[PDB]
């Protein structure tokens, strides 16, 4: 009534995809960040989408973290 490893893997998979799909959505957040950077914007504008790109970055960083961990705890 406790080792269930495949009910544990599934919980684990469902949280690595979404996990994975946060990872690609951040990165798009950051590639259109960017393009944002390269049209005509004054300077607090080109201060807070530098802010912006700086916590998708380590947004990203965190959950490349957590893939790691999800990762080592399958099985």
């Amino acid at each position: 009534s406790s080792r269930q490893p495949v009910y544990h893997n599934l919980t684990i998979e469902e949280n690595i995809i979404n996990l994975k799909q946060k990872i690609y959505d951040n990165a798009t957040k950051i590639t259109n960040i960017d393009k944002g950077l390269q049209g005509s914007i004054t300077d607090d504008q080109k201060e807070n989408l530098l802010k912006l790109k700086e916590n998708y970055k380590q947004l990203i960083d965190n959950q490349k973290e957590q893939l790691k961990t999800y990762k080592n705890l399958l099985n």
